[PDB]
């Protein structure tokens, strides 16, 4: 349907897993949606990679309505306002970037629409929470480790971080990211293998996609 600023945020939050997936075709992110969604998944972000990509998401959106009616639809890889404003208008319910841009901010809080901006440093993060963003993407993750989470979470623990890059469905992993102190993690590739795919394995998708959920919800 819609989900306004409070659901996405929340469900950000308590599922706390974000697949990052590309706009390539229509009917494999149908198959990939589905999967993700029996796995447990309620929030999604499009990539806004390939030419056209919005037409795509656009697809998506419409039938994503009854297909699978509590999955929230997202959109990221923006790094310009009239972009992010074109998958506004295509129905996103929340906008990712690998880095941060004030024009952005400034489109997607007309409408109440989360922004999520890239931060690569603890002034970054706190730039974006000046602009009004809840949530800032701190990427890329591997690069600045679970111990920026942890550090910069003490003197600013109202500091909300989704951790995109270097992150693994392993448990492992996931305990530093969350034990440091983060909301959310964003995955691609680990939670998609490219051999999965290409055969039409979506039960391993699930099954990925429900053991990280799971290890999640025991950390928390």
């Amino acid at each position: 349907a819609r989900f306004d600023k409070k659901e996405t945020i929340r469900t950000m939050t308590d599922t706390g897993l974000v697949p990052v997936f590309c706009s390539c075709d229509v009917e494999v992110a149908k198959q990939v949606i589905r999967a993700c969604y029996n796995g447990g998944v309620r929030v999604f972000e499009f990539t806004n990679r390939e030419e056209a990509a919005h037409e795509v998401f656009g697809a998506v959106s419409r039938w994503i309505v009854e297909a699978c009616p509590e999955m929230i639809l997202g959109v990221g890889s923006i790094v310009d306002a009239p972009t992010a404003s074109l998958y506004l208008q295509s129905g996103a319910n929340f906008v990712v970037g690998p880095l941060t841009n004030p024009d952005i901010a400034k489109v997607c809080n007309r409408r109440l629409v989360p922004y999520i901006p890239g931060c690569g440093s603890v002034s970054e993060v706190g730039y974006a929470q000046e602009l009004g963003c809840d949530i800032c993407k701190v990427f890329p993750g591997d690069v600045l480790g679970p111990g920026f989470v942890k550090a910069l979470k003490a003197p600013m623990p109202w500091s909300q971080v989704m951790v995109t890059g270097g992150v693994k469905p392993k448990e492992a992993n996931l305990k530093a990211w969350f034990d440091a102190g983060a909301t959310c993690v964003g995955m691609g590739s680990n939670l998609f293998p490219p051999e999965a795919i290409a055969s039409g394995n979506w039960e391993k998708i699930t099954d990925i996609c429900a053991q990280a959920l799971g290890v999640i919800r025991e950390v928390r």
